[PDB]
């Protein structure tokens, strides 16, 4: 079984690899200055993002929009990647949209911890770096938006999850049972019971000296799903004060009849 296991965890970590472009490894050789990868440009303020605006008429509004396409783009990534977990494919058809639906975004925040540190995030697949303090000073709602996550990867980060660790993880999350308007639970389940089986395995075997990191990470779902609810809070207002924005057509099916 151990063997099956090990397997398991290896093909999803390949798959994690071959899905997504900018690896934890990756991002935290540009935070930390590795002769690996090349150092990021800053935004900090006003100047510093029209200086690096290289890489609707109001900064606020013209970096939630950026953000946004990133979004989509994470989706589409995650959407990837879940077609390789074993299993997943083999499923209802609309089971694995409500799936995607309910569990993209808890993958977002969780693979978005992996782009920050306590000061501020990659961007722009690492070539920039926004800081916390500027995203923050935007004029509301919009400062509102990334100040929580940064808090929950403060927290996540303190794990010292890698990129092996967090593809299981993420296999876990998106195979969850619990999803309102799931058809046939059972099957999701008896996945996500293999998945939550190779991650204590992996999670032992990486990490032999942190006790009780299986538990520990798993009650990490609990903030994840805090942050999602907050979220869609906050776009409810601009989607009420901004009648000019457009949210893409992928975030807004994502988002429809959500909880
Ligand atoms: C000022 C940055 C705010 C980013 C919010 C991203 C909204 C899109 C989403 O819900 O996936
Ligand atoms: C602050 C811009 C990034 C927010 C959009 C979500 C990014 C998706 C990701 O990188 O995991
Ligand atoms: C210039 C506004 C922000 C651009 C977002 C690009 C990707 C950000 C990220 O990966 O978190």
């Amino acid at each position: 079984e151990s063997a099956d296991l090990r397997a398991l965890a290896k093909h999803l970590y390949d798959s994690y690899i071959k899905s997504f472009p900018l690896t934890k490894a990756k991002a935290r050789a540009i935070l930390t200055g590795k002769t690996t990868d090349k150092s990021p440009f800053v935004i900090y303020d006003m100047n510093s993002l029209m200086m690096g605006e290289d890489k609707s008429k109001e900064v606020a509004i013209r970096i939630f929009q950026g953000c946004q396409f990133r979004s989509v783009e994470a989706v589409q990534e995650i959407t990837e990647y879940a077609k390789s977990i074993p299993g997943f494919v083999n499923l209802d058809l609309n089971d694995q949209v409500t799936l995607l639906k309910y569990g993209v975004h808890e993958i977002i925040y969780t693979m978005l911890a992996s782009l920050m540190n306590k000061d501020g995030v990659l961007i722009s697949e690492g070539q920039g770096f926004m800081t916390r303090e500027f995203l923050k000073s935007l004029r509301k709602p919009f400062g509102d938006f990334m100040e929580p996550k940064f808090e929950f990867a403060v927290k996540f980060n303190a794990l010292e999850l890698d990129d092996s660790d967090l593809a299981i993880f993420i296999a876990v999350i998106i195979l969850s049972g619990d999803r309102p308007g799931l058809l046939n639970v059972k099957p999701i389940e008896d996945i996500q019971d293999n998945l939550l089986q190779a991650l204590e395995l992996q999670l032992k075997l990486n990490h032999p000296e942190s006790s009780q990191l299986f538990a520990k990470l798993l009650q990490k779902m609990t903030d994840l799903r805090q942050i999602v609810t907050e979220h869609v809070q906050l776009l409810q207002v601009i989607k009420k004060t901004e009648t000019d924005m457009s949210l893409h057509p992928l975030l807004q099916e994502i988002y429809k009849d959500l909880y």
